[PDB]
C-alpha cells in the first residue's frame, strides 16, 4: 500500500494568538494540536475525530485535510503550510 511521503515534515506557519508568525515541522504541529485538542471536550470535536481512538490521529487528522480550530479561552489556532515555492524559486534563508 503507498504510504504519504518522506517528506512528511515540512514547515508549517503557525498563528497563535499569542505566538503569530512561527516555523515548526509538522511533529512540533502535531504536538500542539493534540494538546490543545485533548483539552477541547471529545463531546465538542468533529465526529472523525471520535471514530479514532488515538490522539494523534485525530490531530493528523486535522493537518491531513482539514481547517483551523479554536483551543478555547475565546482565541483559536489556524496553520498553513508553504509549500513550493514556484515563484522567483527561493531558497531558505538559514
Amino acid at each position: 500500500m503507498p504510504d504519504p511521503l518522506m517528506y512528511q515534515q515540512d514547515n508549517f506557519v503557525v498563528l497563535e494568538t499569542n505566538q503569530p508568525e512561527q516555523f515548526l515541522t509538522t511533529i512540533e504541529l502535531l504536538e500542539k494540536l493534540k494538546g490543545e485538542l485533548e483539552k477541547i471536550s471529545f463531546s465538542d470535536l468533529p465526529l472523525e475525530l471520535q471514530k479514532l481512538d488515538s490522539l494523534p490521529a485525530q490531530a493528523q487528522h486535522l493537518i491531513d485535510t482539514s481547517c483551523e480550530l479554536d483551543v478555547g479561552a475565546g482565541k483559536y489556532l489556524q496553520w498553513y503550510a508553504v509549500r513550493l515555492e514556484k515563484l522567483e524559486h527561493h531558497h531558505h534563508h538559514h
